[PDB]
């Protein structure tokens, strides 16, 4: 019922917060493999950033934008795995690992439900 | 880059937050006509609550959960309009004002951007 109202809400997205409140926020929520949230990058401001928890260790991916053939793309891999917006990256990485320790298994949010 | 980004993201839904923190919000990003959010409802544990600005003023409409012959939708007016989500409905209020006294025009971001 809430599952079903707010399946289409992307709540892992922290929008414009820095490394260090990704890191006490995730050190808050347990530090719970596969922990995770996305933020807009503060050393990048016009990239975004992955922020993980495996292994009780909190890890930081960068996620650049490029344009190809006219289409923009994101990509934390400069540019081996290639995604059209951040909704494609989480969820591929719900799935599969790619370059990070483990799945994307829990969403970081400060929203209560 | 960053609509290219976070489009999907549903930056419009909120959680569990008070009627004033909802008034608070939208009056701190402009009290436009058609800035909007939902929220989750603090006094009925199933309900939500769209959160609308027009004419400078804030006004709540309950979205409510229903269930009939074991198929669940969520409205805003007991089942004359039905929808599969929050996602549905906030779409379908972008382009027709229904009840409502004007359309949803600006989301009330629940992050910082």
């Amino acid at each position: 019922s809430l599952s079903a109202a707010i399946h289409r809400t992307q709540l892992w997205f922290h929008g414009r917060i820095s490394r260090e409140e990704s890191q006490r926020l995730i050190g808050q929520q347990g530090l719970v493999d596969g922990l995770f949230l996305v933020r807009e990058s503060q050393r990048n401001p016009q990239g975004f950033v992955l922020s993980l928890c495996h292994l009780q260790k909190v890890k930081h991916y960068l996620i650049l934008p490029s344009e190809e053939e006219g289409r923009l793309y994101f990509s934390m891999d400069d540019g081996q795995t290639r995604f059209t917006d951040l909704l494609q990256l989480v969820e591929f990485h719900q799935l599969n690992r790619g370059i990070l320790p483990c799945l994307l298994r829990h969403c970081c949010t400060r929203v209560a439900l």
